[PDB]
């Protein structure tokens, strides 16, 4: 029973959910990892980890992934949720020095994860373990591209720190550009390739149909998170949300901003349906009779299928996850799963 303001009949009808067969083992292995890496207090892992649905999100997205690949992705994605919470708490508590240090340590650990596996900051050590694991699947050129993308993500989070401490709400286009980075669009897109077992050549992954399909998948997911997480974010003085930027800079009411964000999300869906046809036709064109053409064809088809799966996984995640259930909290500004 999705709230009417969030319900998207086209997702529910035309994007049937998928679940990776490794999901039951993934759930418990990631929860054990969060425990053993001390990424969340033991009592909060026990009360909340499963209800957060982080592994469910990844297992509905990277279909076809080798189990070991999906495990590293899920650990890394759970880490990224804990990092979002740490960033939030550093801003709320004014810990600009602790944030600047963490920011520098994540840049360094991203380039040399092996050196940071036992770092005193458990958030850095957990980061390093998952990244080292992700670096073991594909050639070093893929690792370099992952790192280049995530160094950009870290700096976008630094920009968020400064906006929120100065109480600056970005403008709408400013925000849309920043959101492609704080949502980690290009990391999810990069992770498609170890999930289908193939580093794609630049010529294939920069093909306009592949690029546009990948963009729209992520714009849908980021803006649907904005639509669904707007209440928790207003309650916690978050400023980064397309709806907040519309209410703040365009005098829209809550109702009007929500309607506009919905319309933008819906347009992502139908633009995706159009370019999906071209991206799958390109996957067909890559199968040229050769072994290599078959490899690339199958990899592009799997990645475009997972671009599609991201729509339904993100849609349902926001209605199942404890992360967004702000009406259940005694303190609406402090989620119970965050370390305060
Ligand atoms: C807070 C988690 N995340 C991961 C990119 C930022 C670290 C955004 C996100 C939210 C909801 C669904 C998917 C991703
Ligand atoms: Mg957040
Ligand atoms: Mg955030
Ligand atoms: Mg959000």
């Amino acid at each position: 029973a999705v709230p009417p303001s969030l319900r998207l009949p086209v997702i529910e009808a035309a994007f049937p959910r998928q679940l990776h067969p490794y999901w039951p083992k993934l759930q418990e292995t990631t929860r054990t990892w969060l425990l053993e890496k001390r990424l969340m207090p033991a009592d909060k892992v026990e009360e909340y980890a499963d209800g957060l649905c982080y592994t469910d999100l990844m297992a509905g997205y990277y279909l076809g992934a080798p189990d070991e690949v999906l495990q590293a992705i899920a650990d890394y994605s759970a880490w990224q949720f804990v990092w979002d919470d740490r960033h939030d708490r550093d801003i709320v508590h004014g810990r600009a020095g602790a944030w600047r240090r963490l920011r520098g340590l994540l840049h360094t650990a991203l380039d040399s994860p092996g050196d940071h596996l036992h770092h005193e900051d458990t958030l850095v050590a957990g980061f390093a373990d998952s990244v080292r694991r992700l670096y073991a699947f594909l050639p070093a050129t893929w690792n370099a591209r992952f790192a280049r993308h995530f160094h950009t993500v870290i700096e976008a989070y630094d920009r968020e720190f400064h906006n929120r401490t100065r109480g600056i709400v970005p403008g709408v286009e400013e925000y849309l550009e920043l959101r492609r980075l704080t949502f980690a669009h290009w990391i999810w897109t990069d992770l498609l390739e170890p999930s289908s077992g193939c580093e794609l050549p630049d010529a294939v992954r920069k093909h306009p149909a592949y690029r546009r399909a990948a963009l729209l998948s992520q714009e849908f997911a980021a803006w649907y998170n904005d639509l669904c997480s707007l209440p928790k974010e207003i309650a916690g003085d978050e400023v980064h949300n397309l709806g907040i930027s519309l209410i703040t800079h365009h005098s829209l009411t809550l109702e009007e901003a929500i309607g506009e964000v919905r319309r933008r999300v819906e347009e992502c869906i139908t633009e995706f349906l159009a370019v999906e046809r071209d991206a799958l036709r390109f996957a067909d064109e890559l199968a040229d009779g050769t072994v290599r053409g078959k490899e690339l064809s199958g990899a592009v088809r799997a990645n475009v299928g997972n671009m599609r799966n991201w729509f339904s996984s993100v849609y349902w995640f926001h209605h199942e996850s404890g992360r967004y259930m702000v009406d259940s909290w005694d303190d609406r500004s402090t989620p119970p799963y965050v370390n305060n």
